[PDB]
């Protein structure tokens, strides 16, 4: 049954997420705790308020991956509540190859940071790594999403009044060291937190002087003497005590841009969208049993019902939150776009934050679609979906393909998050279509074998979350919990005003 | 659009943010049947030209059908309330206090010929929270009544006629 | 010829034109001049630098209403230079019913200092009014729209730095009064100029005192005891060169809101227009050969050349400004209107100044037309038009009707200016078309009740039809109800129009801003 097969999915997932929570093997864990340290997990966990939820960001990041070196990429991060504060937790997990950054390491510290500047929310660094992993230093260091990037941000999201909080719990060596230099407000930890731009063996190899990391660069050190630290913890929970202490001096927020009410439950349990969902993206399905599912009271108001059907465009709240659903339900037409960029239109305007459900099918292919202008009217969707200023969430709940996923909020049009279930599938076009293109220049089956291969390993969901494509797999189940939170994090940063390019009429 | 909609009325819903129609009653059209007929001698009802289902479902001039005119508000009333923030009051609202005096005592006191004099007091007594206000220059340029009170706990500024307008009294006005 | 018919045309209007031009009839134009006074065009003539053009606004206001009793409205409004600044200047035409206001003359009043606030430009008020027409005085006095609006309008201009002059040059009385009391500086002419709330009649009426206009409020009264007035001249020419100088002291202007260039002549005399535009708005032609001529170097850059082709979309230049020509070239499609919307955007992004070129008889008809959206295609441009942040200039060069009206920057969508050429015709729809349409329900229900009717019968109901539309919809009805600005020669398009962006150049624009299109 879809329901079986859903349940499998899940399974699946829940089974790499437990695996990825515990960082590094058994020994490293070992070797991590024997000092005093609490386990990466455990700082996180002692930081929140009690009973906070935890929005975790790319949780199976580096998935199949560096020879599944770096589960998570040996980094945490995160939104919860902080003595009442939403804040973005970046935490070092020291147990997976002492922290080291690989790229796609780099890449989540950074994702965490875009999060924190687009919904206003401050930043809170648990540092405790080793430093860049030197194989691969070429895409860790350099470029402009690269290493050099962290800081950039942290200094003009600092500009913006948005608070930086470093916590040292560990080692902090190099670059690393602007971490904790450049934040507002930073905590070290006596006799176990280091910090230096040039560590012992670099300072060996260059003067011949020989020194110890604490010697160097301690806590006492640096809170007594150089003013690098601002704070001296006895302990991690002491450190963590701090921390929370810090953000209880944070100011005021900025008003909820939109009005919540109490929510109100659907009439439907969130398991039953396992029954209604295909796992097979072929199989067809009226998209309006999973709208109606996921909303507030099972009540929704559906704009166009009876106009372009293979797009689904309704307004609804979901945990008191409105919200404006754009969901797909068939191939693409020109009257579906129209309606969509329409739809858009209207939820700016209104303050209504979109949803996105996308279940891509491509778009209508023929002389008389072409000449009936489906290339403009796609494109006034996408010209909607990019300028829209109303927060956008994007859940891939089928299939991503091709230039629908531009139309329908992809990645590159910046969503404020960007989930997908267990059964979605993302690529440029499907696996057979690839391989028939290649093959009749190539003419002009031994032959396509390797790309329709290709195309079922890197369209896979976990190939994407492995790469920050998106923010994580969720349980479908979860869907309408998971939209609810976010958009309580999005409800407090200010919205710019209503602007489009221009629309080709 | 409950009925007939047609030549640059046809703007209205067009031009409408969102627009709802009855089914098989309302119509909308730039070009009605008369003049559809006497340009091309097509001969087509307003439903066959611009019907609900027609708008609703192949043109896109509308976005919901309605099936009735009940209907047709129960959509207009779930629309309004997809409505966003408003703007915070421009200024603080009491509790309203009701007046000393019945409204109908207005009856009595004002002549309704305009050439006859009276007091504006009396007025202004009457239809104020409490019947208290605090007046401005009370015993400068008489012929103009200004003062503060509050209607139904908001706040207002009175300037109420009560005689010919000297040079005072205009000073007095603008002052206040 | 074509041109025999326009050629015609224009001499009528020039005819108009220096009829109205004279104001009064002999005797109120020597009475008026025979204490001292100049009369009200002279007095705008020595106002205006030397060499200055004067663009002069709805000069045939009130043609056809009141008797005629009332040519131009009585009153002179125009925008020209005074010490190197543009100024709109309003004058009352003191040999027309001693500048009594007519409800033309209010609304002309009105339309000036409309323009004044929209293109950021000082006022100058010429006083010389004996107060209201009260036999109409319910079109004069009490709405948003009547004399109240005046002041409402001189105050709020104020507020905002547009600087308010007046010069009492004759009479002043009753609410005419405030004109020069709520100006920011006002001249008046000693023994000749008056004012007052309340004048000698009522002044007897009320209190029995007898007393004189000179004694209640002449120029000395108030320039030396009241203050109501800041400078005393010696005669009318005095009082002139006195508010030559108060506009010497105007503070700095804005910038251009867009590059301006060298100006570049035309390949073509423009009285070909003439030859090139069937006077009769029924009969078709191509409309790219009105554009070719009225732009600079007869150059031009067409936006969509082989699309929605019934609707011309061309970029070019006149006298070196940038403008956006949007021109009727037939019917409207729902591509037109795709079209149209489209440049506009384009124009608004690029701050180019748009011109509307009307002759539009409507939009397509039939069912697979509705059914192919042309109503909101037709919306989306309407939309474009209103909210559209440049300055828009329309001129009417055949037909103006229905919804396409709306569609082409109409009057209610606050063009800067809008004319029409003397074969212009507007209604709410063409003449034959209204005939036609109204013959066809009136024959079908004829024959439902059983009474169908004789070819000469229908075309008996017909002739009446197309009398009033005829009578309603031609440019000198139009134009003196101030539908529009004023009815132009052809051949003067291209000096208007570059006159006008001259003046339009200096207020700055909005923000880009749409309300929602109806994909």
């Amino acid at each position: 049954s879809f329901a079986d097969e859903h349940r499998r999915l899940v399974a699946e997932l829940n089974n790499k997420l437990a695996a990825a929570a515990l960082g590094g093997n058994e020994r490293a864990r070992k070797r991590h705790v024997s000092r005093g340290k609490l386990l990466p997990r455990e700082r996180v966990d002692r930081l929140l308020d009690p009973g906070s939820p935890f929005l975790e960001l790319a949780p199976l990041a580096a998935g199949g991956m560096y020879g599944d070196e770096s589960p998570g990429a040996g980094i945490i991060t995160g939104i919860g509540r902080v003595s009442g504060r939403q804040c973005v937790i970046v935490a070092n997990d020291a147990t997976v190859k002492g922290g080291t950054y690989y790229p796609m390491t780099v890449k989540k510290h950074l994702r965490a940071q875009e999060v924190a500047l687009q919904n206003m929310l401050p930043c809170i660094y648990l540092v405790d790594s080793g430093g860049a992993f030197l194989p691969r230093q070429d895409e860790v260091f350099p470029d402009r999403e690269h290493f050099g990037r962290i800081f950039y941000n942290q200094a003009t999201m600092s500009a913006k009044g948005i608070p930086q909080v470093a916590a040292v719990l560990g080692s902090c060596t190099a670059g690393g060291a602007y971490v904790p230099a450049m934040s507002d407000e930073a905590v070290i930890v006596r006799e176990q937190g280091t910090i230096f731009l040039g560590g012992p063996p670099l300072v060996k190899a260059a003067t011949g002087e020989i020194v110890s990391a604490e010697e160097l660069g301690g806590g006492d050190l640096h809170s007594r003497t150089s003013g690098v630290t601002d704070h001296l913890a006895d302990d991690d929970e002491d450190a963590l005590r701090i921390v929370r202490a810090i953000a209880d001096t944070f100011g005021p927020c900025e008003p909820a841009q939109w009005d919540v009410r109490r929510s109100v439950e659907p009439k439907y349990p969130q398991a039953e969208l396992y029954d209604v969902v295909p796992p097979d993206p072929r199989v067809p399905y009226d998209v309006h049993e999973v709208v109606v599912r996921i909303v507030d009271g099972s009540e929704f108001s559906e704009f166009k019902a009876k106009y372009g059907k293979t797009l689904v465009t309704a307004f609804a709240r979901v945990h008191g939150h409105p919200v404006g659903i754009v969901a797909n339900n068939g191939v693409l037409f020109s009257e579906s776009a129209l309606k969509g960029a329409h739809f858009i239109e209207l939820c700016d305007k209104r303050k209504i934050p979109l949803l996105f459900l996308q279940n891509i099918a491509g778009f209508m292919v023929g002389r008389d679609y072409e000449a009936g202008g489906i290339a403009k009217h796609g494109a006034k969707m996408v010209t909607a979906v990019a300028c829209a200023r109303v927060p956008k969430l994007t859940v891939v709940i089928g299939g991503s393909y091709g230039a629908g996923n531009y139309s329908m909020c992809g990645r590159a049009y910046s969503p404020r998050f960007l989930w997908m279930w267990p059964n979605a599938r993302i690529s440029v076009m499907g696996g057979e279509q690839a391989a028939s293109v290649l093959a009749t220049v190539r003419g002009e089956e031994a032959f396509k074998a390797p790309i329709r291969a290709q195309y079922e390993d890197q369209g896979n969901p976990y190939y994407s979350t492995a790469r920050l494509w998106d923010d994580g797999i969720i349980d479908p189940a979860d869907t309408r919990t998971v939209v609810g939170l976010a958009l309580s994090l999005c409800a407090h940063a200010p919205l710019d005003q209503v602007g489009y390019g221009v629309f080709r009429m």
